[PDB]
């Protein structure tokens, strides 16, 4: 059941997405994005949010950027109800962004704030989790977070009610703050709480490392601390601020301890433990085996133009990328000083896509061997189904194939 967290089989269904780029996907300056899958091999940026009337920059069911990195610009609203992946991580810029994920968020890179940014997930999981840019962030984990590194140098990362890390090492220096709620469990490998400010505020947590490093007068207030390994304190003089309701289990009681807290140390020189790490999601790896996307997305079994495929509320295009000017003459199909007018838009091309800055409400799909560029903003972007004629097209000439995918067990 691990195994099937966040599997989705219209992942590997092509009719299922509103943008893909087997490039780049360069949004601009307040675009509100309402889609169900979302691709792209290189990167997804966004631009900053200064004048957006939408609740959300961008809704999704799925965001996935199978060789590249997600990136914030500001004042961003993501929302993936099931998966978003990234290979080279997630980077915050801008502040005030928010990002809800509220199945699996998974990074085979570094997920790095900015300040005043959110994230709130369910499962986690990252090679680097960095909360050390500005004030004000909150990390909100309501199942788990699994990483190699996470840094926390500002407020703040809360552990809601059963949830758990999975480290790692984790290091909290500065204003660090690490919050908990009830039944919350922390495993490590390094873990390191340096100077006045750092805190942990766990007090129902039991923490599990190999080494624990305490550097000046911290903040902890935890149930349970197990150290397998070595404690190594400094600058530590009084421990005021080290409260730890049960016990600090550890190989070797360390030299030197301020008599006040010395109670709370207990010897046990076997003591070991062995984290229980999550498996990796079977979605996560059919990501990222090398059939993805390419056995049900082929861009190049584009081999002739079709433009005829077009009804009473729609235009489509299959473009082979030769005639530069076939995208601006679809999209000059739709006036944007006509509203009501709006007729749908299906592109799919060898070539990248570029849409005009005039546009402002497109509905349809966008599908691009090369790079979706919005060289406009203020543009609002729903997904739309293709029309049946089209789907049925695409697939006699195998540029998707849709295939009866199962769970695997
Ligand atoms: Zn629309």
């Amino acid at each position: 059941l691990p195994y099937l967290l966040a599997w989705d089989s219209n992942i590997f269904d092509f009719t299922t997405y509103g943008l893909f780029s087997s490039d780049k996907i360069i949004f601009n300056n307040n675009i509100t994005v309402t889609t169900r899958n979302m691709y792209s091999s290189s990167d997804i940026t966004l631009r900053s949010d200064n004048n957006r009337p939408g609740d959300y920059t961008i809704k999704a069911d799925n965001i996935i950027v199978k060789n590249g990195s997600f990136i914030f610009g500001g004042n961003n609203k993501v929302v993936v109800n099931n998966l978003m992946y990234t290979k080279n991580g997630i980077t915050f810029n801008g502040n005030n962004n928010r990002l809800e994920s509220n199945s699996l968020l998974f990074s085979d890179g570094t997920i790095s704030l900015s300040g005043k940014d959110e994230i709130v997930a369910n499962a986690l999981f990252c090679d680097t989790l960095d909360i050390r840019n500005g004030s004000s962030n909150l990390v909100t984990i309501n199942e788990f977070a699994y990483f190699n590194k996470l840094n926390i140098w500002t407020d703040k990362m809360v552990l809601k009610s059963n949830s758990k890390l999975f480290g790692g090492d984790i290091e909290i220096r500065n204003d660090g703050i690490l919050s908990a709620d009830v039944g919350t469990v922390v495993y490590a490998n390094n873990l390191d709480i340096i100077g006045s400010s750092a805190t942990i505020d766990a007090p129902d947590t039991v923490l599990y490392c190999n080494n624990l490093k305490i550097d000046g007068e911290v903040k902890l207030n935890v149930k349970k601390i197990v150290c397998s390994g070595t404690i190594t304190i400094s600058n530590l003089n009084s421990g005021t601020n080290i409260r730890v309701s049960d016990k600090i289990e550890c190989r070797s009681i360390p030299q030197n301890i301020p008599s006040g807290i010395r109670n709370l140390f207990v010897q046990n020189p076997n003591v070991n433990f062995q984290i229980p790490y999550p498996t990796i999601p079977a979605i996560i790896e059919e990501i990222k085996k090398n059939t993805f996307p390419t056995n049900w997305i082929r861009l190049d079994n584009i081999v002739e133009d079709k433009k005829d495929i077009n009804g009473a509320n729609y235009y489509s295009l299959v473009s082979t990328g030769q005639n530069s000017n076939d995208i601006n003459e679809i999209f000059n199909k739709n006036k944007p000083n006509n509203p009501h007018s709006n007729v749908q838009i299906f592109v799919i091309t060898k070539s990248g896509i570029n849409v005009p800055p005039d546009q402002n409400h497109l509905d349809g799909v966008l599908i691009a061997n090369g790079s979706l560029q919005f060289n406009g903003g203020n543009l609002n972007i729903e997904y739309v189904r293709m029309p049946q004629p089209l789907i049925d097209y695409l697939l006699s000439k195998n540029i998707i194939k849709i295939e009866n995918v199962q769970p695997p067990v």
